[PDB]
């Protein structure tokens, strides 16, 4: 039974999204819809990903490592490889995993990027393993075309490119044709300067491969996403409620709930066109939200994308299965 | 019941520890003993550490920040401040959530330590919140005394300092009065050249505070830990099986386990002088292992210190309560 994907401490402060590990404090409804695949998985015991249900370091052994100009010190550090290369990945060769599934957004000059996902790592020598200790740096990464020096954020996995670029000048530049990549898979978004950007990421900004399919709205049903506070470059400190606003980022489900989709197949509990519907009690009020045979979880929110706050949440109890066209109770 | 706590997924790949959250594969006994109390909690839901049961990121916001060389370019950044001031920590003012329990390994010159923890991380200005760009690096986290000229490591959170040092060179060095820390929570070992080194922490090198209770051995009932593969510094593309040799680390729980037991009281299922028992069956054989209420595992390997492989892990069954001092089956 698909009762027990959504229990109350996943909802109540216990659970963490599965793009960014942030604690769930929010649901982000998207009345445009959107896609999601890396580290989502369905209910057939399947993803269309390229990154397992809990969070990897990244690692590419094969990448191009480059910086700009003739001074080698402080200076802005690109790597970057073809879609298709992480040949070590048994997942999936799109991209090792964890690697983010959002587009690198370009920058030059002194200029940093704003939503990207940032991560902190270096470049290593193919050699031996050892690293270019002078690259390390918070860099972002993300899926492109155009690298190594005219990138722009790319939506598909399919004849794209991976890219890293550091946000800021690395203390020893390399240029090596050939050389690996390691970054830590616990993100923080770009900003500069002290002000929150959008929920990251936006619906347009995410990476899928071919056969994902699309959570689409039915009606006043629309998907919804997880929200957590997460940090952002610009205010390394600002966390929930900070004076300069409040970063959320967003994932398509509970990352316990991707692990229990990935060790147990749900074929013969839910089929096409049915929600398994769960009703969350708050202290004045409820809401059903549903769960589909892709994976996605939807509310009855119609047109807004206001975030629903889950800090007043009592508890989650089951429904029961449900038609998919079925208006999804809202009443808060 | 504490039958839930461990079951098959935590041991056959699901799982993580509690200090590295690195993938579980190995249990590791440790006939002498030892202590943990960060991320560690007892069936009485409480901590005597200073984190959460989960792994975001580390930040003080009030240290000292300085570099050494005849430039201000390349140069090593230490940050440091008391043990007991992180007063915006919920938890405890002992340290940052996330702050490693490890003593602090001192160095200078050309060489870094052998088996410090190593996070991905920055200083930032405590006026806006904004990084110093350019002291972007792998630091060396721990606990000591003799910050910031002559850091020796410390296993005491009473009278010593937090310390955080680049174990490369940064961009742009900072010496300011009051500097914040920024540091990932998922830590990769210290070390030069190919080789691993010991599983990491040794029970010598873990810090804890005032009121831990040990884990001590009762007959031939020894305590474990849970060990996986983690990073280092001086060969970052190892992993299992590497040629180089594997390097693990290791935690006091799966942190599934810290996490339930942080959200709900078991005192009244078991009492000081009991153990939970549940037995491991594997391809060829079987061991018992068991949680006492101080939330630490017991297997009864006796004088043995060889890592078990949970390769041929099948399942895990609950066998119930039984007392302490009845000898642990181990049948490998
Ligand atoms: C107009 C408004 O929104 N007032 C709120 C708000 O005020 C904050 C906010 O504007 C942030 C933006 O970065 O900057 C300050 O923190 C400001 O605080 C208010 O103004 C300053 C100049 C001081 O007078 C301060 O004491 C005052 O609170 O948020 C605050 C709470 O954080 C209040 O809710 C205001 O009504
Ligand atoms: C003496 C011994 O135990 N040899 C093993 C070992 O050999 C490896 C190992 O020594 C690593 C250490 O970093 O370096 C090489 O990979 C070495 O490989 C062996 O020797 C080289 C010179 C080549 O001849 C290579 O083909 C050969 O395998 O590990 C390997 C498995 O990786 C074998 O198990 C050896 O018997």
């Amino acid at each position: 039974s698909p009762a027990g994907l959504l229990t109350t401490p996943v909802l109540t402060g216990a659970g963490s999204d599965n793009r960014w590990g942030a604690q769930i404090v929010a649901l982000q409804p998207v009345p445009s819809g959107f896609s999601t695949c890396n580290r989502h998985w369905n209910l057939n015991g399947s993803t269309f990903g390229w990154s397992s249900p809990r969070f990897s370091d990244i690692d590419h052994p094969r990448g191009n490592a480059s910086y700009t100009g003739t001074g080698s010190t402080n200076v802005i550090e690109t790597w970057y490889a073809n879609t298709g290369t992480a040949t070590n990945n048994p997942i999936s060769n799109i991209a090792p995993d964890g690697f983010p599934d959002m587009g690198a957004i370009g920058f030059s000059g002194q200029t940093i990027p704003t939503g990207g996902w940032v991560g902190f790592g270096e470049v290593w020598n193919v050699a031996n393993g050892s690293p270019y200790n002078g690259t390390v740096q918070a860099y972002e990464l993300g899926f492109a075309t155009g690298a190594p020096n005219s990138i722009n954020p790319a939506t598909t996995t399919v004849g794209t490119q991976i890219v890293a670029k550091s946000i800021y000048g690395v203390a020893i530049g390399q240029n090596q044709q050939t050389a690996g990549l390691f970054v830590l898979s616990t993100g923080i978004v770009s900003t500069s300067g002290p002000n929150a950007t959008t929920y990251t990421p936006q619906p347009n900004s995410i990476v899928v491969a071919p056969g994902t399919p699309a959570a689409a709205p039915i009606g006043r049903n629309v998907p919804v996403m997880f929200s957590g506070v997460i940090r952002r470059a610009g205010d390394i400190n600002a966390g929930a409620g900070s004076v300069n606003g409040t970063q959320y980022g967003v994932g398509s489900q509970p990352i316990s709930v991707t692990l229990q989709l990935s060790l147990t197949n749900y074929s013969s509990s839910l089929q096409p066109g049915q929600f398994f519907v769960w009703q969350l009690n708050f202290a004045s009020g409820f809401l059903e939200i549903g769960l589909n045979v892709d994976g996605y979880f939807y509310i009855g929110a119609g047109a807004s994308s206001n975030m629903i706050e889950l800090t007043e949440l009592i508890d989650v109890r089951p429904v029961g299965v449900r038609p998919n066209t079925s208006t999804l109770v809202f009443n808060l």
